[PDB]
């Protein structure tokens, strides 16, 4: 098996190339062996709506059963529905076969063993088990479980909308269309569907709400139908993107402000996690409401671990993964998050544009990406962490280097999904944004004067 598919947060490859049916079998065998080693024979399995789903899921399931595992096959479901299954069924282990927001031929595995989402050395440990033949052998079993209705009811029974809303829902032809439009209607909304037929060819736009290009159809429909809100889901339903009644894109760090207010109001002193890419305004906002702001590393699996370590009631990433523990289970779930957003907005007499515009705003950049190499990206960060001078500011090195200045901040870190450096800048003036950019530009050039600086 190729080493490149074993990534920091999960497993991901290209079907036909780096991820075959046989690889899926052996990955199943490794996960089943690790689950058993943690005392957990029961493993839930789900898949998204990708073309390669049926082929690879059978092999994944067989690998697990060949360890002696008891598999609960939940069929085709959103990622969070698989996480849900691993919280409410007998077993605390689960595997989701998904390639997330990537092009059609990509697939992969997001893995929970005995309650914990695997990352880093734990993901490599699976690859290492296969190489070593450190694998369990036994005769397992498979039971079909129809879990979607239970999930649907769980959310419906706990969300209380105070008024009706009209909402455009763009599924991007991903697996969210199996439930999101139906659930949102059941909450007391009317839903205008966009690309909600599940189709793994992704013939309209990629289900990647983090790019504004993939929200253009949603924004136009919101305006044309005079809708109260627009929602877009990524391919496997663990990410959500939001647009207001006037078409304004609400970035996830700003969504989190609304959610942090909600959660902290019922839970004084609650820990609230956000990643290094999120606005500093969120930090002040959480503290002002009496919560404890906890900045952490990018990556769904890393955020979920940090939530267990801190007891945080809510987490969010700039990528749109939002993780409710309060009233919920602590996993990232775009569908549940949409429902929580609708609950809050429905209790407000103002429109969604005005609810979000009331929070402070700064001037910010879109995520910047510089392509380096897979085998040099971490070394560039290490050199910055060793050598760099940032001027006066609060320096955080938990993920790359983030520096928080009086009037703004900057970040440079290595991506764990691509061979790139990722940067973000925010400040309260254009002048300050340029000052911080110049600091980072000069520090990168000090490490490697040939490095591109396309900001
Ligand atoms: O910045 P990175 O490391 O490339 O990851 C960015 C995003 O990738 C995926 O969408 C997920 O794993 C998210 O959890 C993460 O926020
Ligand atoms: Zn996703």
């Amino acid at each position: 098996l190729p080493a490149s598919i074993f990534r920091a947060y999960d497993i991901r490859g290209v079907v036909g190339d780096t991820l075959t049916a046989e690889t899926a079998y052996w990955i199943g065998r490794a996960i089943g062996s690790e689950s058993l080693a943690r005392g957990e024979p029961c493993v839930a399995v789900g898949r998204d709506g990708r073309l390669s789903g049926p082929e690879l899921v059978k092999q994944l399931i067989q690998g697990l059963v060949d360890c002696g595992c008891q598999v609960s096959d939940v069929g085709m479901v959103p990622t969070p529905v698989l996480y849900y299954a691993a919280n409410v069924l007998e077993g605390k282990s689960g595997v989701m076969l998904t390639g997330s927001h990537n092009p059609p031929d990509y697939n992969g595995f997001k893995i929970v063993v005995a309650g914990e989402t695997l990352a880093n050395e734990q993901i490599q440990a699976l690859r290492e088990r296969i190489e070593k033949n450190d694998l369990a052998s036994g005769v397992g079993s498979v039971e079909q479980v129809d879990i979607l209705p239970r999930y649907f009811k769980q959310i419906r029974d706990d969300i209380a909308m105070a008024k009706p809303m009209k909402v455009v829902v763009d599924c991007g032809n991903g697996v969210a269309g199996v439930i999101a439009p139906q659930l949102i209607e059941a909450l007391g909304c009317s839903v205008i569907p966009l690309y909600c037929e599940v189709d793994g060819n992704f013939p309209n736009h990629h289900p990647d709400p983090g790019k504004p290009e993939n929200l253009k159809d949603l924004i136009a429909k919101v305006k044309a139908e005079n809708a109260d809100l627009g929602l877009a889901f990524d391919g496997d339903g663990d990410r959500v993107g939001v647009v207001t009644n006037t078409g304004t894109i609400i970035y996830p760090d700003r969504l989190l402000m609304l959610f942090a207010k909600d959660v902290v109001s019922r839970n004084p002193g609650a820990d609230i996690i956000f990643d290094v890419k999120c606005t500093r305004r969120l930090i002040a906002l959480i503290s002002g409401y009496g919560g404890r702001p906890v900045m952490w590393k990018t990556g769904h699996s890393l955020i979920k671990k940090k939530m267990k370590e801190t007891g945080a009631l809510l987490a969010g990433e700039m990528s749109g993964h939002v993780f409710f523990k309060e009233r919920w289970f602590g996993f990232d779930d775009g569908i549940y998050s949409a429902a929580r957003l609708l609950e809050i907005l429905s209790q407000d007499q103002r429109d969604s544009e005005h609810v979000f515009s009331a929070f402070p705003s700064d001037i910010s950049t879109p995520e910047i990406n510089i392509t380096v190499t897979e085998d040099s990206k971490f070394a560039i960060i290490e050199a910055l962490q060793r050598d760099a001078q940032w001027g006066e500011g609060n320096i955080t090195t938990l993920d790359g280097v983030r520096v928080d200045y009086p009037k703004g901040w900057g970040l440079v870190r290595a991506s764990n999904t691509t061979p790139v450096l990722v940067l973000r800048f925010e400040a309260d003036t254009e002048e300050e944004l340029e000052r911080i950019k110049t600091v980072f530009r000069n520090q990168l050039k000090a490490v490697d004067s040939s490095l591109p600086v396309p900001f």
